[PDB]
């Protein structure tokens, strides 16, 4: 019997970095016993329309807002149960205990209207999330 393990890095292959940024200054990130509680894998935006509300008043109040609460959702499948109706309940778990950190320096901020469309907001990204894995139980299994 014999291990014969596996890894890229163990191969020790030719690396081809492409950034000067790297010989660069600038900015830089601090806090070690927070990214020790960290390493989210958080989706992210930059094409098409996030919530598409379609009104001037909420699309102009949304971009204004985007500070006010996070538009995004927390990832971590890191878990062994497992539940349809649950599933969504993760977007808002990790997204509410992370949510309160933010207003724990101050504890209000956003105006009234700006609550409902957190509420929105936070309920396409859950709602969104879910759908994701659908696709994937839908192609393999097209019941």
């Amino acid at each position: 019997s014999g291990l014969v393990p596996r890894g890229s890095h163990m191969s020790n292959k030719p690396s081809k970095p492409k950034t000067n940024m790297k010989h660069v200054a600038g900015a830089a990130a601090a806090g070690a016993v927070v990214g020790g509680l960290g390493g989210y894998m958080l989706g992210s935006v930059m094409s098409r329309p996030l919530i598409h509300f379609g009104n001037d008043y909420e699309d102009r109040y949304y971009r204004e807002n985007m500070y006010r609460y996070p538009n995004q959702v927390y990832y971590r499948p890191v878990d062994q149960y497992s539940n349809q109706n649950n599933f969504v309940h993760d977007c808002v778990n990790i997204t509410v205990k992370q949510h309160t950190v933010t207003t724990t320096t101050k504890g209000e901020n956003f105006t009234e209207t700006d609550i409902k469309i957190m509420e929105r907001v936070v309920e396409q990204m859950c709602i969104t999330q879910y759908q994701r894995e659908s696709q994937a139980y839908y192609q393999r299994g097209a019941s």
